[PDB]
């Protein structure tokens, strides 16, 4: 579930206002992912000023703060091996001419 | 919620033809946000040819005009401080070596 946030899923419906209507179980069947722990009052017990910023940090990191750090390393190296690629792409130039 | 649209959330249905069929209270119970305001033909007032471009700006500028500019202010990092950070990471080679 935190590997789909990567592509945007964003915590779909566990983080608030999202009540015990469907999608968890309380008991371990069927294969749906189990509930919040709840309280005498039948409430959500987390305390959603920390789940919901852990999340939008988590949304903020590994979606932008990481990413996009990606492209600046995958930039740099297409700015430094780029006169090296080409000998080494007329290197193995060699062998796939070799082969006939 | 404008958090959410950098992401990609876009507004998903307060920017109008939806309804006040469900999502709203009218009153601050429960919590669900209040509806849109209306007038004596229960209209909604909000005038939608501002709150649409409105929207259409701010997802312009924080999703494009705004992530992709990231990108370029971490493309020139990792050309400026690359050769100094080989000196940086080595500099401080020597104390995970001195560790033990
Ligand atoms: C610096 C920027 C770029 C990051 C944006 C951070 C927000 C996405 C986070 C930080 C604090 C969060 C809020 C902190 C706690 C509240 C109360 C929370 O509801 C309660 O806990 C009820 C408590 C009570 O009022 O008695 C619901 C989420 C909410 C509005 C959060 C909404 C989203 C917020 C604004
Ligand atoms: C320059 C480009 C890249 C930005 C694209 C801008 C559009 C996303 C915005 C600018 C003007 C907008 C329109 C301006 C106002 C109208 C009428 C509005 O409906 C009414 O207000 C009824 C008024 C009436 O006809 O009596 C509904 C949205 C709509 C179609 C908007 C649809 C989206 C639009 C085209």
């Amino acid at each position: 579930e935190p590997y789909l946030a990567m592509f945007g899923q964003y915590p779909d419906d566990i983080d608030g206002t999202t009540y015990n209507f469907d999608r968890c179980t309380f008991s371990g069947n069927e294969s749906k992912p189990l509930c919040v722990e709840l309280d005498a009052n039948n409430q959500p017990r987390f305390p959603e000023w920390i789940t919901i910023p852990l999340v939008c940090i988590y949304m903020l990191s590994t979606n932008i703060l990481l990413v996009n750090l990606l492209v600046a390393m995958f930039g740099y190296t297409v700015g430094s091996v780029q006169e090296n690629n080409d000998q080494v792409w007329k290197f193995q130039r060699f062998f796939l001419v070799q082969e006939y």
